[PDB]
């Protein structure tokens, strides 16, 4: 190299309307050639104190790399910090214009967005899976230096920087901001681990929130735990439970065996397959509507239909609308999770597919399915960015099935022994709970609203509650309330629960 690289402006990332997530900033980074150095040693001192440095380790570190042209000296520090340096007057002390990211909204969006490291290349989320279309291309300067490495002057602009393209986002900062800020006070109400919320736009394929607890600073990096850096939506595997329920219930509808006012005999609360015991939570009752199944969360009601209909109708189902599937989002560390088939299904694997006891997924892949659902059955491609022209989507479920099934969850909320602290203020919602035994549990909720045009799908995982509490409808449950209400307002979504 006679080269010196002449670092491109990183591309803009906004949230799906502008609002900037990571700015490219201007920063000076200063170098210096110890050949030049060595002949100035009476201003090493002064220079040492401005860089922060010692004294006696500065003049060793030059008196090490006396034959060496180039040193960094320090990196990244503001125009106004490097032109303070420069103006020492220091023989051989030199400033190269760089960039270092800016991310305004901090912690609210640490793990989409991600982080560059020292030299502005993408290290993570959005930043690393988007790096070609951000980074834009490194510019050429051919540089005059004398025998000494003194630069002389900028022979020529050889290759022009090529700035990096703008990204607009699929997330909507004020849902972000919402979704963040609700997380955050039901883990801290909680005593939970950790936990994620996902929103979806059910029409669009659109990721409109994905935000986790802990999170980090990405502009105070500096000491931080990989807890606090797992992008758990995404990179997190659970079992979902009893939320997967409304996929082994679309099944059954699909069959043609079942309908919403059939009953199943669940007394007395357990059944035994060999030397498994399958349990529900509540043990009171005898027979039990297909509604009725899915309010009381029947693990024994589920398993008996699944017998009935036959476990590769239910597989079918939850392979379909993409549980333990690839996303095709190219997102780094993205997890799959599981989805168990077998050549020909076991009595108590039908009965634990059927309830989410055999499985792993993560939360984008639950609120997908969800949206799916939401969606008349419909499930249009995942995005991390801003849909302009929404693809055709896939016919998962069918969409008189769909609409039913939509029915139950809507009474899973709104009626008698039902889920009602996710009842949404002013709307109809619909949705199930879940909790997974890791005691230690996971409590989740998984919803969409309004329920008469949905618009929103969401997922709330809370990860090891604390507190008496633990059940999903009692820990998620208010979660999606606040969030859902709060998200509809800011999306100008008519209230359907009109007096
Ligand atoms: C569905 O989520 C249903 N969950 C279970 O039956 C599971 N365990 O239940 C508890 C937490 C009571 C236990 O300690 O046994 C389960 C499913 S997958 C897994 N790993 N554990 C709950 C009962 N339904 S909900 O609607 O009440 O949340």
């Amino acid at each position: 190299v006679r080269h010196i690289a002449i670092p491109a402006h990183r591309g803009l990332i906004t949230d799906r309307n502008g609002e900037p997530l990571a700015v490219s900033t201007p920063v000076t980074t200063l170098w210096a050639n110890p050949k030049e150095l060595m002949t100035a040693k009476e201003r090493w001192p002064q220079l040492a104190a401005a860089l922060g440095q010692d004294t006696k380790l500065f003049a060793d570190r030059i008196e090490q790399n006396a034959e060496r042209e180039f040193i960094y000296l320090v990196r990244g520090l503001t125009p106004e910090q490097g032109e303070g340096v420069i103006a020492l007057k220091v023989p051989g002390v030199y400033s190269i214009e760089e960039f270092r990211r800016f991310y305004p909204a901090g912690e609210v969006v640490a793990h989409a967005v991600g982080f560059t490291d020292v030299d502005d290349r993408g290290r993570e989320g959005i930043e690393l899976a988007f790096d070609e279309w951000l980074a834009g291309v490194p510019g050429k300067r051919q540089v005059l230096k004398d025998r000494r490495g003194r630069v002389i002057k900028d022979v020529q602009v050889t290759k022009n920087a090529k700035p990096g393209k703008t990204l607009a986002l699929s997330i909507d900062l004020r849902l972000q901001y919402l979704a963040h800020r609700e997380l955050r006070n039901a883990l801290l109400e909680n005593g939970a681990k950790a936990g994620s919320l996902v929103i979806m736009d059910v029409k669009t394929g659109e990721i409109l929130a994905m935000t986790n607890q802990p999170t980090y600073n990405p502009n105070n990096r500096r000491n931080l735990q990989p807890a606090a850096m797992r992008n758990r939506a995404m990179i997190d595997v659970f079992e979902p439970g009893s939320t997967v329920k409304p996929f082994s219930m679309s099944a059954a509808l699909a069959s043609g065996r079942w309908k919403p006012s059939d009953i199943v005999d669940v007394y007395p609360g357990t059944l035994q397959i060999g030397r498994y015991t399958i349990r529900d939570v509540s043990r009171n009752s005898r027979q039990l509507d297909l509604t009725g199944i899915l309010i009381k969360s029947s693990n024994v009601g589920i398993s008996k239909i699944a017998f009935d209909i036959g476990a590769e109708s239910i597989y079918s189902v939850m392979q379909q609308v993409g549980l333990g599937q690839d996303t095709g989002l190219g997102f780094p560390g993205e997890r799959v999770g599981n989805l168990p088939n077998h050549r020909k299904w076991p009595k108590a694997e039908t009965a634990t597919l059927a309830y989410g006891y055999g499985l792993s997924v993560t939360a984008i892949q639950l609120a997908h399915a969800y949206a799916a659902l939401a969606n008349d059955g419909k499930s249009v491609p995942l995005s991390m960015t801003r849909v302009d022209r929404v693809p055709d989507g896939v016919q998962v479920i069918s969409p008189e099935v769909a609409s039913t099934v939509q029915g139950m969850l809507q009474q899973v909320v709104e009626a008698q022994g039902g889920v009602f602290r996710a009842q949404v203020p002013g709307y109809h919602a619909a949705g199930k709970s879940g909790t997974a035994r890791k005691n230690a549990y996971r409590s989740l909720f998984a919803g969409f609203a309004p329920a008469t045009d949905p618009r929103i799908a969401m997922v709330v995982v809370i990860d090891e509650p604390s507190k008496a509490g633990y059940f999903g409808g009692l820990v998620s449950a208010p979660v999606f309330s606040k969030v859902m209400a709060g998200a509809l307002r800011l999306m100008n979504v008519p209230p359907d629960n009109l007096p």
